[PDB]
């Protein structure tokens, strides 16, 4: 039962943006158009932009999982090492196995999927500020490198936007890859 990442903007015309951020040093995390892949640090802020044609109505939920990119690795949850699940790094908010979590919101909701065992974080959808997006700041807290966790698995990253009953109202997706230099990382993936 893997989960769909199927492209789908639907009825108010949903897709995904990030910020244009280069190949500095320096940067926090960069996304490659070309790669359709954000290349990010563990813990940093990783800014991921909502576009929509029309506001969805209010109850509208964001949600975010991670999946394994490969389909020999698909059926296999996407959770954090044992390192990072015993680390002491929590928020008090997200439970202690999650890969993403949301930054700087205090409605976070965080699911363990009874059936699947998936884990997923969940927003209340926020039109953009009077804006032409919603920013949403999300966290990875395992390395791509990570021993016992990704295990240099490449993951995707699947953002659906659900109305508050749970049903599609969109999907987009994107590759991810968290290590400790992203400008240079996708620079050098890039080359070729
Ligand atoms: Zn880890």
């Amino acid at each position: 039962s893997v989960p769909s990442q199927k492209t789908y903007q639907g009825s108010y015309g949903f897709r995904l943006g990030f910020l244009h951020s280069g190949t500095a040093k320096s940067v926090t995390c960069t996304y490659s158009p070309a790669l359709n892949k954000m290349f990010c640090q563990l813990a940093k802020t990783c800014p991921v932009q909502l576009w929509v044609d029309s506001t969805p109505p209010p109850g509208t939920r964001v949600r975010a999982m991670a999946i394994y990119k490969q389909s020999q690795h698909m059926t296999e949850v996407v959770r954090r090492c044992p390192h990072h699940e015993r680390c002491s790094d929590s928020d008090g908010l997200a439970p202690p196995q999650h890969l993403i979590r949301v930054e700087g919101n205090l409605r976070v909701e965080y699911l363990d999927d009874r059936n699947t065992f998936r884990h997923s974080v969940v927003v209340p959808y926020e039109p953009p500020e009077v804006s032409d997006c919603t920013t949403i700041h999300y966290n990875y807290m395992c390395n791509s490198s990570c021993m016992g966790g990704m295990n240099r698995r490449p993951i995707l990253t699947i953002i659906t936007l659900e109305d508050s009953s749970g049903n599609l109202l969109g999907r987009n997706s994107f590759e991810v890859r968290v290590c400790a230099c992203p400008g240079r990382d996708r620079r050098t993936e890039e080359e070729n």
